[PDB]
């Protein structure tokens, strides 16, 4: 069934399919798309306690900006910006935390690699990167209760319950908690974090009819916002990355992030060639900060802070309904969707800029100023509402015994966006456009073990505003359309996977000319290729394994000075190793590691900023024991374990390490 979780690959750490937006969950052997799974279990492994944790410990495409000293993460793939807000849930956007994903309560998450308009619709945020997708856990037949308790360097000190249980006939209906609360000092100077999450995951299986109510509430309170390095107009060269424990932000920034959702979905199957499903689900997400983004002045270290109060108030409504359905057109089998998405947001977001305040990189700031921040006080007005909605079919034509598939769709895209000014309330900009996305693939089997496949697909962002500097200041863009090909070849001998692919995406870019309009003239090529090994080669040896490499090359600017130089923030070469061995010496004891590599980059697109490579390594000890009939597990993961500093470049910016850390925990299920 479309609906059905995939299930676990030899090894337990990944899984053997994953979901491809309005089609459901395939196997990775009949998807078309780079598509891994991550599990619940690797994440109880690695003590994963974000979306970053866990997708910058192990896969090769995707790297993490911003990191968890600062507010938000962003995420890169095959070349192009993901944000968190873009974080699908069960296929669906805008229902999870908007700066920052927990998965403390996830089964897995997901990666799906480049734009995928065709299958989900556009993005909130207007990535074409790829999707990050998590499942929710759900109740398991066996009764769980399950408590642990853990501690993160320096003080945090956290606890977790776990607890599901299945009931009624044929244990129909499913309920499954999870509560964290984890709070204290961490591994940066002056920063202390408090980390409350609650998650329900409700589920009915009937007989036609399948039922699912998910629910979460988080916080994430800091007492200490790590934020950005910035270039400034003449910086010459990128100083050396200073401890990972230093702070040379705000000395007295904090955050207070609050997000909770619910979801409702179901399906209801009409005949044996028929099902019919929706969803309706909305997130309340609540924001309150005073931090500062660290300029670069000079380059020999000294910088300048430039401080914000940011207020938000965001009101977001995501919902589906569709019909698939199955016939045959003599031999050859069709698989049909048709589906139809709208997400719905009210925000109010308001903003003040004000003070610049001297620092060092080298050095923790010390207190300082907040200014006056009390104009952003009392209600917070709307700034902007948007309404994306979209109507799509698609069908998998499946020939020759389901060894040739072949899946065509198209997709209209409906963009509405309002904005108003924060000061006056003046309706500033309205935005209001329709695309057509479709998509192509087609996959062969050559062997039960071996796919070959290729797609064409498109991503869509909503267009810019022309900065108030510009000519056609405030003006709106049209829409960016990104267009992906991609070919690939995975082969499964049992306990292992490898996969290829090659892809290109070309997506428009917006500058401002030599006569100062704002024109998505721009074009970047994104051309790469991925290799990825992963699975149990031998027993109890888990390997998970890959590189790529991509050339992202701004082959359109007009300036002479970055014409089909490489897109910043985006290093050419990525490489993830990663090993979990059950130690045939003792009974319950694994050791993992882990290695990250990430190429050189630039920070500019004329490309006279390089930031070097970077390597991190991680080390990991399970420890599996019984007490009094129980099933005890201890863990240990040190990141980072060399401490080493580095910069993660990004377009006009960059994100500090975070230094050696240590986790420990104990769980015990009862
Ligand atoms: C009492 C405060 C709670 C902190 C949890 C400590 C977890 C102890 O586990 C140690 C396991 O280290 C060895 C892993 O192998
Ligand atoms: C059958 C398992 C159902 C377990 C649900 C328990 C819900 C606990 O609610 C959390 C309230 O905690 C207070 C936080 O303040
Ligand atoms: C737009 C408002 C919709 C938000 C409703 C979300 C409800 C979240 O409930 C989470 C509770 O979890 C603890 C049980
Ligand atoms: C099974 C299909 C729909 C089930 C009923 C949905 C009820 C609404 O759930 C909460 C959504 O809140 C939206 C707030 O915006
Ligand atoms: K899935
Ligand atoms: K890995
Ligand atoms: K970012
Ligand atoms: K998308
Ligand atoms: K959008
Ligand atoms: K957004
Ligand atoms: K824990
Ligand atoms: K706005
Ligand atoms: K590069």
């Amino acid at each position: 069934g479309a609906e059905t979780l995939p299930a676990e690959y030899a090894g337990g750490q990944v899984a053997r399919g994953a979901r491809l937006g309005m089609l459901g969950n395939a196997d990775v052997m009949d998807a078309p798309f780079s598509i891994t799974s991550y599990t619940a279990r690797t994440i109880e492994q690695q003590q994963a306690r974000s979306v970053a944790d866990l997708l910058q410990a192990n896969d090769p495409s995707v790297r993490v900006v911003g990191g968890r000293g600062d507010l938000v993460d962003s995420y890169t793939i095959r070349g192009f910006s993901v944000q968190n807000a873009d974080v699908a849930f069960n296929g669906l956007y805008g229902l999870l935390p908007f700066w920052r994903v927990p998965i403390e309560f996830a089964e897995r998450v997901e990666v799906l690699k480049g734009p995928n308009a065709l299958l989900g619709g556009i993005s909130p945020g207007g990535s074409v990167g790829g999707t990050i997708n998590l499942v929710p856990k759900r109740a398991d037949d066996q009764p769980l209760t399950r408590v642990s308790v853990d501690w993160t360097q320096r003080g945090q000190l956290g606890t977790h319950l776990d607890i599901g249980r299945r009931f009624g006939e044929n244990n129909a209906f499913g309920v499954r908690f999870n509560g964290v609360y984890r709070n204290g000092d961490t591994a940066v100077d002056h920063q202390s974090r408090e980390f409350p999450m609650l998650s329900l995951g409700l589920d009915f299986r009937g007989e036609r009819l399948r039922l699912s109510s998910d629910l979460l509430y988080q916080k994430e309170s800091l007492e200490g916002v790590v934020r950005p390095l910035l270039t400034g107009p003449g910086t010459t060269h990128i100083p050396h990355a200073p401890d990972s424990k230093t702070r040379f932000g705000l000395r007295d920034s904090y955050l207070d992030q609050e997000d909770y959702s619910m979801v409702n979905r179901g399906e209801y199957d009409l005949a044996d060639n028929l099902t019919a499903f929706a969803s309706i689900g909305g997130r309340q997400s609540n924001y309150e900060t005073i931090a500062a983004n660290s300029i670069l002045v000079g380059n020999q270290g000294d910088i300048v802070n430039s401080l914000a109060r940011q207020r938000g108030d965001r009101r977001t409504y995501s919902a589906e309904v569709g019909l698939r359905g199955n016939f045959d057109t003599g031999p050859l089998r069709h698989d049909w969707t048709l589906s139809a998405n709208r997400l719905h947001e009210r925000l109010g977001m308001v903003y003040a800029f004000t003070g610049m305040q001297s620092g060092n990189l080298y050095q923790t700031s010390p207190h300082t100023p907040l200014p006056d921040f009390s104009s952003l006080d009392g209600s917070i007005p709307k700034t902007n509402e948007t309404d994306l909605g979209g109507v799509a079919l698609a069908d998998r034509l499946s020939f020759l015994e389901d060894r040739v598939q072949v899946t065509l769709g198209v997709r209209r895209q409906q963009i509405e966006s309002r904005n108003y000014d924060q000061t006056s309330g003046a309706r500033t900009s309205h935005d209001k456009r329709h695309v057509w996305t479709p998509m192509a693939s087609v996959l062969v089997k050559p062997l039960q073990d071996l796919s070959l496949y290729a797609n064409y697909i498109q991503g869509l962002s909503q267009g810019e505003a022309a900065p108030m500097t510009a000519a056609n200041a405030g003006q709106v863009l049209a829409p960016y359309k990104a267009e992906q090909y991609e070919i690939g070849a995975k082969y499964d001998l049992g306990g292992f996977t490898t996969t290829l692919a090659l892809f290109e995406i070309r997506k428009p870019n917006a500058y401002t000319d030599a006569s100062n309009v704002f024109r998505a003239d721009g074009e970047q090529r994104n051309r790469g290729v991925e290799l990825s090994l992963y699975g149990e080669p031998l027993d109890g040896v888990r390997v998970m394994a890959g590189a790529t490499y991509i050339k992202p090359e701004q082959n359109k600017t007009g300036d002479p000075a970055s014409e089909g130089k490489d897109a910043p923030g985006v290093a050419r070469r990525q490489a993830n190793l990663g090993v979990s061995w059950d130690t045939p010496f003792v009974d319950g004891l694994t050791l993992d590691s882990r290695w990250i590599y990430t190429g050189s980059a630039y920070v500019d697109s004329a490309n006279a900023l390089a930031v070097p490579h970077w390597n991190r390594v991680d080390l990991g000890a399970a420890y599996a024991f019984q007490v009094a009939g129980k099933p005890l597990v201890a863990r240990a993961n040190l990141e980072n374990a060399l401490g080493k500093d580095y910069w993660t470049a990004a377009n006009g910016y960059l994100s500090i390490s975070s230094p050696r850390t240590l986790s420990l925990s104990l769980t015990a299920d009862f």
